[PDB]
Formats: C-alpha cells, structure tokens, sequence
C-alpha cells in the first residue's frame, strides 16, 4: 500500500507512486524525475494522467512507450492549474528533467515536495521567495554531518585536468566514463569538449540522451565508437576484467584507458580531498572515483531548510528503519532551535 509520504493531503494527487496499482482517490500521478526507483511501475498500459516535466515526458514516450495523451508535461516556473489546484514545477538541480513541485491547497496550505534535489542558494531567489511553505517533503539521502563532498564545478575542473594531461602525454589513450541512469552528463561532456571529440556510446544510451533537450546535442555525441576518444560504458562494466574486454574490441587503436567512476559518497570522503585523489591500477587501465553528487550535502540541505523555515518536515529517503527516522528528527530539531523558527 502507498505510503503516506507519497500522498498530498486535500488533493487527488500522489508523487512517485507508480508501483502499487491504482491508488484509490488518486486523480493524478506526479513523476519528479526519470530514475527507476521513482518510476518503477509505469509502462505503455498506463491510462491515468501523469504530470511531469517536458523532458521526463520525452523519456516516458520514447523509453517506456507511454501514450502521448496521458503524458501531461508542464513547463517550469509557471503557475499552472491542475484539476482546480494551482501547482508549480521548479528545477530540482538533480538529473535532466528533475523537478520539485509547489502545491497550493484550496484551504490555504502550501506544500513543497523536493523530489530528489541538490539544494542550492539560487533556489532562494525563485518563486519560493514569494510565500510561506507550511509542509516540506524532503530528500534526506545525505542527512548526516559526515556527508560533505566538493562542488560540482570543483570536480569538473579536476576531471578536465586529469583527462587532458593524459591525452596530451599519450595521444593513443582512451578516456572512458561510467554510467547507469541519466544524470552527471556534465562529466563526459566536459571531458570531450577539452579533448576536441564527440562522446561515443551504445545505441540505447544515445537514444536516452537525444530525449534530454541538450542544446547542440548532435555536435556532441555519436554512436560511431571508432571515431571517438571519449567512450561511455555501463557502470557494471567499469572494472579491469571488463575494461580489458573492452580494450580488446577497439582493435589495436589505443594503448591505455583512463576511466572515471562518478559516484555518490564513499567512506574515502572522510579522509581524502579532491585535489589528492588516486586510481586503482592493474596494468595499463586506471580507474578514478570522483565524488560528483546530484543530491544535497548535509550543509547544503541544512541551509535550505533553515531559509525555508517549514512548519513541518516529512522525509522521503531513509524512512524504512526507526533508527534512521529518529536520527533525522534530532537534526531537524537542532536546525529549528538554532534558527528560531
Ligand atoms: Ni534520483
């Protein structure tokens, strides 16, 4: 049965709740972003409205094959009526097409659902700046003070440097980047740009990227592997046995791979900075971990919540154990006492 933190009070609306069958009373199913935990359940056979962003809509049509009529894309930053309830979609600064949703209830309550987000100060000068938010449904993925990680711009800097050094040292080396969902496209697009290349990838990955409304995308990507010296592979495949296997296929065209694994947090964030990173090495193949995050650090989350001063907070991540729930509430109480709301 659909959990209460996926339902919006005083509406027929649910959020990211596609895996339970029909939910009784639900006139509308909102989808925050195209990640499989959030969409798990959709198919071609859905005949209830789905409201989502334009970009999420393209992925729904082309990757899952939902029928154009049931996909209601909405533009961002635009006051929109949806069954006589005003709603707004806002950029979540997560993956392509990811949004947060502002719900304006008939009774006067205002609810923000963040979906998955990486909180940022530019959100403090959006339509949120204009009025009070009573209830916050919050992405709590990294709600604990151990979780620090660098800025996205810091990480992209490091990457543009590593890659370009190597390629200029050895002109027969390949850059590989790992992937398993949408998100983090900046890693590979930045590397390719510095190297004067398109990015090469499988047919299915190319299809997915062609749904994202990236400007100039035809100039940036290709399915011709031979012609490219930045390749994307499955994240499963980013290891030595798999990279050897792949290094064979290229047919004596490169004599060294240099790979990047964009990851979330790992325990090596506790004791090692970004300028002081190293790879594992089994012969000519070198694998970097780079902590490029599309979720809020603890500090970024904390600042966003203390600015918003919500009357109530409902976590949507790490809610499956009493210990995590209890740990999170304690942080929420500190934040509230510090900030005086
Ligand atoms: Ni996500």
């Amino acid at each position: 049965t659909c959990p209460f933190y996926k339902k919006i009070p005083g509406t027929g609306f649910t959020v990211d709740a596609f895996q339970y069958g029909v939910v009784e009373g639900c006139t509308a199913y909102f989808l925050t972003h195209f990640h499989s935990d959030h969409y798990a359940g959709l198919s071609k056979h859905f005949t209830f409205p789905v409201y989502c962003s334009e970009i999420t809509g393209n992925l729904l049509k082309n990757k899952l094959h939902v029928q154009e009529q049931y996909i209601h894309p909405l533009p961002l930053d635009t006051e929109c009526i949806v069954n006589g309830v005003k709603v707004v979609l806002l950029d979540a600064n997560h993956c392509p097409g990811a949004v947060m949703i502002l719900f304006y209830l008939p009774n006067g309550t205002v609810i923000l659902h963040t979906g998955d987000f990486r909180a940022d100060p530019s959100m403090e000068r959006s339509l949120l700046a204009d009025q009070k938010v009573h209830m916050l449904y919050l992405d709590t993925t990294y709600c604990s003070p151990e979780y620090t990680f660098p800025s996205q711009q810091e990480v992209i800097r490091f990457a543009i440097n590593t890659a370009f050094e190597a390629v200029t040292l050895n002109p027969h080396a390949l850059v590989v980047c790992g992937t398993y969902s949408i998100g983090k496209e900046k890693v590979f697009l930045a590397i390719a740009d510095v190297l004067g290349s398109k990015v090469g990838m499988s047919q299915e990955k190319y299809k997915t990227l062609q749904c994202l409304n990236i400007p100039e995308i035809n100039s940036l990507i290709t399915t011709d592997m031979c012609s490219s010296l930045v390749h994307l592979l499955p994240m499963m495949q980013i290891n030595f046995k798999g990279l050897q296997s792949h290094l064979k296929k290229c047919g004596g065209k490169y004599n060294q791979i240099l790979a990047f694994r964009p990851t979330g947090w790992t325990h090596s964030n506790k004791f090692t900075r970004i300028a002081d990173v190293i790879p594992q090495t089994k012969g000519n193949i070198s694998i970097y971990g780079i902590p490029y995050s599309e979720h809020s650090s603890y500090l970024e989350m904390k600042r966003f919540v203390q600015w918003l001063k919500p009357q109530k907070i409902i976590p949507t991540v790490n809610v499956g154990t009493w210990k995590s729930r209890s740990t999170m509430e304690k942080y929420f109480r500190e934040w509230k006492l510090e900030a005086g709301y």
